[PDB]
């Protein structure tokens, strides 16, 4: 068979192809608690009825000023953990895995009243200047981190993403340019990671199974950081047991990107042969060729789409067509597919 | 713009485009009790997201013994109110109107115990003889089309299709080869359409929305109806008040049928020339440019799209860069579509 | 099978599928003598290697002052023959039958000195005047249609197409709009038809094979031509023998036309049933889903394709596919089909 | 723009964009004497037509002997020259720059007769055993090549490429699965690549422009070459003069090879990388969207497409609409472009 419908088992987690619908924020959950609503269930639910192998919520707020906007879905309180409950069952029950990513937006949260991050340095212009998180405050949200994880547990999730990327928090702590601290949290590229080396910590005494990071491996700017230093992460993470590194790229600061199809696979291939770190491919990857090339070349181990899939929920049969493969249909849908 | 996708207005009822999701039955109320469940949801509720103008719930039964399997979705019973009113505010809420389509599947029921027809003749070979309805029966039976209206009505629907096709019990009525009744029911066409004069009038007097029909506009068999026979009908309905005929066709016995794209497309034309009658094309209709044709050509007023919309649940959008030109997305993915 | 993919015999011609290249102007007689040019072979030939079922070549002027730009292909000349001969030989040796489509643009004539028409008036205000032709000089171009014919069946085409359409000179003399003549030519239905009447005779005492006449079906112009007035006129061309009328429209004056995917299939079809002549279908069929429609539904009997050709060469390949079903490939394409 | 619409140049040539249509055979030549006909001229016409930047003649023998079959084109004739000028010029004034492949089959040729190579081993055993080729024969088979460029540089190409792969003579002599020879042709990689050494030096004398050189960047067998050899290889073909090497692979021996979409690009971006030359990726590449991944991550150079021309002439067009890009349309296609 082709490789993009070819199973592949990742701790106890075996996915039935190598499809995953990437992280997309809906900006939906409209009375402003982060709680779940019948969009957001239709919307992760049509696609595991369209076969996606799994499929990643959207960046789930780990503390409520942690949020890019106020409509954002959260994992901040156990009153969150119902929904997400109903949501891991009714789409495993359609035959797919189900991920979440944790996040907090740091310097870029829409919010009124005070926002944080490593230091007080605006995103751009027209946005508000953050607050430098005291150790205490930095120590704190390792540990809503860690607490997310237990809830995303008890809800049922396959897998937990850490969102270390787009410019977000732990992204800002990574970054030199972002990062000016002169605690034990900043400086060296060993201090410049130890937020993500203790969030990874804390989060795996919580939770044994699939962990993914996803990164932005490029700033794209001068003294920024770029793959090399991604590298030196990813075997970081190897080392503490993360399972795959989700490659993305950019928005810690506005920076000239030239955006093609596959345009972030190379960083995906280099982590992957240079950390011998599992990795997911995104970014304007939109059919099937593409992704079983980037497979059978060896540059990823999971295809990770999003726009695609806002315009083709049922993209796992339209690829496999374009493969000219054959794969399983919902079973309600036998005398369409 | 393209016609597909300029609004029409029928009764109180304003659809933003031409595009109707044709009834489906999907066998999933697993309870056996006719109730809907998650899956449903998401069904119906990811081609709201997708823009259909309007969907029409699958064939529900107004008597359990008149489901087509023990699957099916009922409206038998006031405790299916609660479920539908929350999938027609639902699907509202995504942007698209809703019906929903009674029914009773007469001699074609696949259910133990006795099942009913308006004679004693089995559909074929493996089917069980059905028991002759009692003058009493149909009139029973035309109240449990009327009762189940009114549910409809207090659910939310903004449409009502009544199920006359498909070889099912209104359909059973209307053809001599399966009524050789001698009582008000049978005999000539206007006591061959009794039944369903009966059920339409009832129904008005429980709703004044939009009331379609369905009807299976040949029978593709000697001495069985044809389109001529169909035409006289849909006069008598244009008389009744019925807003507009869904024009499908067969399956009161097996026969051969040609089938090809736009195969039931000149029955829904003919109706609506001979008999002044809005109606709905269905069949093979799977692209932009076919359904775009039939509205310019005047030969129906609605398309209804089935399998299409199984393989493709955002086929709105994918007719819209057929025809080039532009819709509104749903909100929420702006950034795709 | 599909009926599009079907064999279909007219005369003593058996076309192999029902796909027709719709004759398209190249303005590429560059030396500005009517003669076929390099562009020209490879441009036909290679939708004969596509597997077209009938080529029909572009207007040919029967007389230089008949062409519609001094860049058009002519067939007024003996010299003609030659070129037109390796064509034919070229295209048939491909596989597919090949036709011309004879022309004399009168009033739209886009050439300096003076131009003909039946009646001294102009297409529009930045055209030249036409000069009233004579009874002497229309009989003469009724000569010159004979002597362009018996080059054609010298030449090897395999069927002869009469350009009487898209406002051109026949269609001058059809249209009350264009016609104010008072002799033989002018007048009644039967007097305007003359030309054409005379042209069809003339014709078929040099060939006998198939005989196909382009008409436009309306003039979308008050006190202009419409359906209910072709459909008289082919019931004459049938008395005549004429094999299939070219179902197109407009061009006679500037009108206000709807143009969509299908828009000139009703003038098809009523003139099939209505005639009881085998038509050709034209305009905004683009796939192959809608050509199989319009042949199953009895709405034509050849389904010829315009600018799709110009996009797709091969568009029966495509249409094929689109149609799942499996036709002859070129053998040397074999491996890529 | 899109890079796979950018300019190119090499040497004095500019190419209007990135995309090759790959050198095909046609086993067209049915009078056996290489020359072209009437559909090799439509055949490679109608992708000039189609906007096909640079377009490579298939497999022309440089010795009747060396053809592949007896239907095979020729270029070992100065008889050949005539044709191929009416080619050159005809592919030139659609736009496009044209280049031709010089061949020698090898013990691969399916003639009657002692086929050659340099050493008396059969391809399979379904194949006659070759001659081994005395050094007097080796040397006039170099002398044939450069006899075979002086006519291509008279009949007007801009490219000449020699076909150093698919296990034809020249990938024979540099394979030590075929080359067993105990002269200075054998041995040793710099005695297995002496022949196509001395080709390239003397194709010298004769031609300045652009040089390209297919290989089979892999024999995918134990003891066979690998990529490691072909990096060697490319860095003494840089240091001669050669402008591009076409990175195919396989066909000297049967081997199992896991084709899928990409799957010799690998071959192309590690010569590029190690021999710092130019590259032409193939294999299996059928849409713009990979075509441009290949050319904006620095895998290739040119992306040449094989089979899906043969698919679609007017694949640039294609590409240039699945990219959201404008390219220039053949003027006589305006209107449906
Ligand atoms: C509407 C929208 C919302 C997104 N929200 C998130 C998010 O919550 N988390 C994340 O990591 N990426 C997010 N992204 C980025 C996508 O996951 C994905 O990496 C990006 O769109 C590149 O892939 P694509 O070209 O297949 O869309 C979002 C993208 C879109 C279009
Ligand atoms: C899975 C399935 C279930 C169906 N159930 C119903 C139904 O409940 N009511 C009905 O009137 N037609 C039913 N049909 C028929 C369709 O509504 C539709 O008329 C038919 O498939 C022709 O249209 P299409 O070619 O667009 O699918 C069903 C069809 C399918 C494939
Ligand atoms: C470039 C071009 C040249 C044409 N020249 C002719 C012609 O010589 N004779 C004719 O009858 N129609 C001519 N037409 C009209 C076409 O044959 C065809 O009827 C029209 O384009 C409608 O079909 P389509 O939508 O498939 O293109 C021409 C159309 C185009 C686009
Ligand atoms: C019918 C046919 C003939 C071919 N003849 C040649 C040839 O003359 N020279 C050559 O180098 N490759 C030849 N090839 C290989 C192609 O140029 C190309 O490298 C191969 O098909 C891989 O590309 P694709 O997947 O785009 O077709 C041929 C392929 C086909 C299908």
């Amino acid at each position: 068979a082709r490789k993009l419908f070819t199973p592949i088992t990742i701790k106890d987690m075996t996915l039935k192809n190598r499809i995953v619908m990437s992280p997309m924020c809906m900006y939906s959950s409209h009375e402003k608690d982060g709680k779940l609503t019948p969009f957001h269930m239709a919307h992760y639910i049509s696609r595991a009825i369209g076969q996606v192998g799994l499929i990643i919520v959207e960046a789930s707020a780990v503390n409520p000023q942690g949020r890019i906007t106020d409509q954002d879905l959260g994992i901040w309180s156990d009153e969150h953990i119902e929904g997400f409950a109903k949501l891991t069952e009714q789409v495993k029950e359609q035959g797919s895995k189900i991920g979440i990513q944790l996040a907090h937006a740091g310097r870029k949260a829409e919010l009124e009243g005070d926002i944080f991050a490593p230091s007080a340095i605006a995103f751009d212009e027209q946005s508000a200047t953050p607050v430098e998180m005291s150790a205490e405050k930095v120590k704190e949200t390792v540990q809503e981190f860690k607490q997310a994880a237990a809830r995303a547990k008890e809800a049922g999730f396959d897998v937990i993403e850490i969102h270390a990327a787009h410019g977000y928090l732990i992204h800002e702590f990574l970054s030199p340019l972002s990062n000016h601290r002169t605690d034990e949290y900043g400086g060296s590229p060993e201090n410049r990671y130890r937020f993500l080396r203790e969030i990874i910590d804390e989060v795996k005494q919580v939770w044994d199974g699939p962990l993914f990071v996803r990164v932005s491996a490029s700033d794209y700017t001068d003294k920024g950081l770029d793959i090399a230093d991604h590298i030196g992460f990813a075997k970081w993470m190897k080392e503490q047991g993360v399972d795959l590194i989700d490659c993305s790229s950019g928005a810690l600061v506005h920076a000239d990107i030239n955006v093609f199809p596959g345009y972030q696979v190379s960083f995906a291939e280099k982590i992957r042969e240079q950390a011998d770190m599992a990795t997911g491919a995104v970014g304007m990857i939109t059919d099937g060729s593409m992704a079983e090339e980037i497979l059978q070349n060896g540059r990823a181990d999971l295809i990770f789409i999003g726009r695609e899939l806002l315009r083709d929920p049922f993209f796992a049969r339209t690829a496999a067509k374009q493969l000219n493969t054959e794969i399983p249909a919902p079973v309600q849908y036998e005398r369409g597919w």
